[PDB]
């Protein structure tokens, strides 16, 4: 399950159902379903490096999700441990964070991704 939230600085944030050890390790599974392929990761930092490419309308139909509002490019993912949950934030290719509206879209997209058999 994915919910929308904001972090300590008031920046766009997503909260994913499950502690760091649960989500971060199984995040790649959901990532592959949303057209975002994991290229590297560091467990000692809670950081992940990914490459994203927009999928087709029929691709999103198979996933059961809408347009995430993300454009093609390399993304940097940051995952923190909330104890019972995971704090997931998205950094765009430009070195900036994604908007609340983009993350709100990602809610449903990853909601389907985690439910999607894989």
């Amino acid at each position: 399950d994915v919910q929308s939230a904001a972090d300590d600085t008031g920046l766009p944030m997503l909260v994913v159902r499950g502690p760091f050890n649960v989500v971060w390790q199984r995040l790649p599974a959901a990532l592959e379903k949303v057209g975002m392929k994991v290229t590297d990761s560091t467990r000692s930092q809670g950081n992940m490096a990914v490459t994203y490419k927009p999928l087709s309308d029929s691709d999103w139909q198979e996933l059961g999700a809408s347009d995430p509002g993300l454009a093609s490019g390399d993304y940097k993912l940051q995952v923190g441990d909330l104890d019972n949950r995971s704090s997931l934030q998205f950094i765009d290719p430009k070195g900036h964070t994604l908007t609340q509206s983009q993350n709100d879209a990602l809610v449903a997209v990853f909601q389907a991704a985690f439910s999607k058999p894989g």
